[PDB]
């Protein structure tokens, strides 16, 4: 179990003014930190934030959190459930943003709703120095879904906080974990993420918003755009076939939706091919790595923690300890360890 603790600091909120937070289980004898970031999709103007306060408000809100929440996968603190880093400091921060984790924009008389996501990551860890991180040595900004796209945007930012802190010795990495989507044309018919930066306020790496300059910082929530821009060291996680791609693709087998599938899996294979580290498995899924099976797929014959492991050891080509791991056969399912 993780302990959930709400920010010292009262002026970072979640979208209706509640004060964000973080769930937190220490592990003493390490100096590894995990702090992973949720997903949920966004909301991009007045009318749709209202819809999702209604029936999704635990994603805007900490009034109703409990104080508790079991870590899973990549956080559970069992050998047997996580193989990878397993003895490691766990933190969970919940998503209430709704902005892809990209905002810095508080409650006001203008603005029904804060935006803050950018901002609560900087404050969890500036008050995690407290609590023991002062004394790691890697800090892994993780994350899944809008979470993982979270992590494109951030991790240089987290960086830069801790150098310019005095804590030039922590080596933070990235892990992004099904935030890896493409600006396609659709099966049948960027303007909702355009609409909502300027909604949130919303704010991109700086060596990207260099290159796309302003009115375009939409291309930098995009994983094959930003990621060349960043500094840290990221390892990509991406299903060759999203559930979440293909929704926002419209789709739901004759010729023309073949060849449309088949050539989705080629260009995401594409973008991927010089992205040192990296596990892209041919299935139709969504998120894995705080999915208690999270150990079960493999790309071949290799499976995400001994990747992730093998990560580790190139960051002190390994025999037998791949890091880039990409499928080559073109529809879903072709690999046999994809999820049931
Ligand atoms: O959060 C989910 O469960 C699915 C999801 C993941 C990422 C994005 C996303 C938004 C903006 C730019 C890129 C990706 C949207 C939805
Ligand atoms: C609280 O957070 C806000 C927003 O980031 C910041 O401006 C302010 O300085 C913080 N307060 C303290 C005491 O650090």
């Amino acid at each position: 179990d993780l302990r959930l603790h709400l920010l010292l600091n009262t002026s970072v909120t979640c979208n209706d003014g509640s004060p964000a937070g973080y769930y937190l289980k220490e592990s003493r004898g390490s100096r590894r930190w995990l702090l992973f970031l949720e997903g949920g999709w966004y909301c991009f103007n007045r009318e749709n934030c209202d819809s999702r306060y209604d029936t999704m408000r635990r994603l805007m809100s900490s009034r109703d959190w409990p104080r508790t929440r079991t870590g899973t996968g990549i956080l559970s603190s069992q050998p047997e459930e996580n193989p990878y880093w397993w003895n490691a400091n766990m933190v969970f921060i919940p998503y209430c943003s709704s902005d892809v984790w990209s905002g810095a924009s508080s409650k006001s008389e203008k603005n029904e709703y804060a935006f803050m996501g950018a901002l609560i990551i900087q404050e969890v860890v500036r008050e995690l120095l407290g609590r023991g991180l002062s004394g790691a040595k890697v800090l892994l900004l993780a994350g899944s879904s809008a979470g993982g796209t979270g992590v494109l945007l951030n991790v240089d930012r987290v960086a830069e906080q801790l150098e310019k802190l005095g804590y030039p010795a922590i080596q933070v990495r990235g892990l992004a974990d099904s935030g890896w989507f493409l600006d396609n044309k659709q099966y049948r018919h960027t303007e909702a993420i355009r609409r909502g930066i300027r909604y949130w306020n919303g704010v991109v790496p700086e060596r990207c918003r260099r290159q796309f300059q302003e009115g375009e910082e939409w291309n930098c929530f995009f994983g094959y755009k930003v990621y060349p821009t960043l500094r840290s060291p990221v390892f990509v996680v991406q299903w060759l076939f999203d559930e979440a791609q293909l929704t926002v693709d419209n789709v739901h087998v004759q010729e023309g939706l073949r060849l449309y599938i088949q050539n989705l899996g080629r260009e995401l294979r594409h973008t991927l091919k010089d992205v040192p580290a990296s596990f892209a498995p041919a299935c139709l899924s969504h998120e894995i790595i705080i999915r208690s099976h999270w150990t079960d797929v493999q790309v071949k014959g290799t499976s995400l923690p001994r990747a992730l492991h093998c990560w580790d050891r190139s960051l002190h080509p390994l025999k037998g300890c791949p890091v880039h791991l990409v499928d080559s056969c073109p529809w879903p399912h072709c690999n046999p360890s994809c999820p049931t």
